């Protein structure tokens, strides 16, 4: 099974820079949702589970097939909330009907990380529209109550190794849970890329409490919040010593997510010898706009 990345006919950088710029200028102009946090979040969240899916053994799933948008995957229990993500990329799409689905939703990860201020994501196209029958089965997306060593476990699936995981994890800096969508109830919340979410694990005085929807998490009186695999992630030897570097390093934090960002978009996609180099966007402040 193998999915080769094709360009989208004639298209070039320019092209997706000005999908890149109005996907940005939406972010920014459509600020009110979910308490002033914007759709940043949400659409890093989308972006991630539309690759998540992905199997190393078998090459199935994964991000290159746009799936998402067929009603099985649409509807995995576990992508509950993504709708509004797919609603805000909807206009866009119309407005750039060339582009395929999985090339959309990966590149509104990439302009999510950068607008929010993250690091920059350099991004390949040549995603490609596969049909009905390739929508991989729900139950690929990890659950949020388990411990390290099914992190651990879990993300071998998508070839991911601990330094990988860990840093894969900081996104948990961006938004927020919500009760109606995961049954977790949420904390304090940003919409800035930084190292805090490891800052927040090693320095708050955390407690095991529960929900309204019976489920444990980890609560800190400052008003913060841990998934139990957030957690994890300092109960575990190894995690802890990774934790702890990007704690105390902001930028080694930043390159290692870059990196296993675009990997994880790029999971099961094949690129010929002569396709495009992954293009870097320049952010709306980098343009003036
Ligand atoms: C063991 C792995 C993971 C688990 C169990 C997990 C679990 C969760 C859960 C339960 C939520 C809350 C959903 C809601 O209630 O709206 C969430 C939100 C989120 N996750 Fe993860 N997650 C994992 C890994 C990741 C990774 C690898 C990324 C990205 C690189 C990511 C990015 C996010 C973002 C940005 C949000 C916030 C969405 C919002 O504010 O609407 N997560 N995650």
């Amino acid at each position: 099974l193998v999915h080769v990345a094709s360009v989208e006919k004639g298209r070039s950088y320019e092209d997706f820079q000005k999908v890149y710029n109005a996907i940005a200028l939406k972010l920014r102009e459509d600020d009110e949702y979910d308490n002033y946090i914007g759709y940043g979040p949400v659409l890093v969240r989308l972006a991630w589970h539309i690759s998540g899916t992905w199997d190393k053994h078998d090459n199935t799933g994964g991000s290159y097939g746009g799936t998402y948008r067929f009603k099985k995957e649409f509807n995995d229990p576990s992508n509950a909330g993504l709708q509004n993500g797919f609603k805000f990329l909807e206009p866009i799409h119309k407005e750039f009907p060339w582009i395929s689905s999985g090339d959309l939703f990966s590149l509104g990860g990439v302009t999510a990380v950068q607008e929010m201020q993250g690091p920059k994501i350099p991004w390949r196209c040549g995603r490609v529209d596969t049909p009905e029958d390739t929508t991989p089965d729900n139950g690929r997306l990890p659950d949020a109550d388990k411990d390290a060593g099914y992190v651990r476990t879990f993300f071998q699936r998508l070839n991911m190794n601990d330094r990988e995981v860990v840093a894969l994890m900081g996104a948990h800096a961006l938004g927020k849970t919500h009760l109606k969508n995961s049954g977790y109830e949420g904390g304090g919340a940003n919409n800035v890329f930084t190292n805090e979410f490891y800052l927040n694990l090693l320095n708050e005085d955390w407690k095991l409490e529960k929900n309204d929807a019976n489920n444990e998490q980890w609560d800190s009186k400052s008003g913060y919040m841990m998934l139990p695999t957030d957690y994890s992630l300092i109960q575990d030897p190894k995690y802890l010593s990774i934790v702890k570097e990007y704690a105390n390093d902001q930028d080694k934090f930043f390159k290692d997510f870059s990196k296993a960002f675009e990997k994880l978009l790029e999971n099961g996609i094949t690129f010929p010898k002569d396709a495009p180099s992954p293009f870097i966007f320049k952010t709306l402040e980098e343009q003036g706009l």
